[PDB]
């Protein structure tokens, strides 16, 4: 059920974020907020250009979970997902932990809370 | 931070009721409450609370290496994102895990409307 909607858009995401991440501005708002470890952005423009910012040249996300609730009876969902980040050519990847709160919007959704960490053993 | 430290207050009151005795953590949960815990999902805070009793540990310590929240709506409700250590059976053999709560108000405090909880290998 939700996890299955979750799941779509989730991966839709991911698969946005790895061909070309600077167009993922339509899956964001002018209240979205990114919070992409210490750095805090809102709005479509800002949040894009922070993973514009990112300096690698290719990368790779891979989920490992995920999971995924109604955030309220209204259509909201709160997703969370964990999984490794094959960043450039670095063949030991990265662990993170990402949590969207995901709002109807047409035959899918729009990232509202957007927060993300790489996690370091 | 503002939220970070709003939503500081409550994971920490959290984890010390959570490490002393989770039996007692019904008072932070509701009827409506979704607990999906390494895939069991469970509602309600009676069913939570037997889920968490149910763990098979007697002595569990969190240790949280970074929280982040924002609020989750303009109304009140906050979104956190914990990823940390969990420390059974007074052992020196982290178990890390990542866990995500919405908080809904509740006078000065809040109570748990969704709780996601998964292990985190290290």
């Amino acid at each position: 059920d939700f996890n299955t909607l979750a799941q779509n858009f989730t991966q839709f995401y991911y698969n946005q974020f790895d061909t070309d991440r600077s167009q993922l501005g339509n899956l964001y708002r002018n209240e979205s907020m990114l919070t992409f470890e210490t750095s805090q952005l809102q709005g479509a423009k800002d949040i894009v250009e922070k993973l514009v910012s990112l300096p690698f040249q290719k990368v790779q996300h891979r989920i490992t979970t995920l999971d995924a609730q109604p955030a309220s009876p209204y259509g909201d969902v709160l997703v969370m997902i964990t999984g490794d980040l094959l960043i450039d050519e670095e063949q030991n990847p990265q662990r993170f932990s990402q949590v969207f709160h995901l709002i109807p919007d047409g035959n899918s959704y729009y990232v509202f809370n957007d927060i993300f960490r790489l996690n370091y053993s």
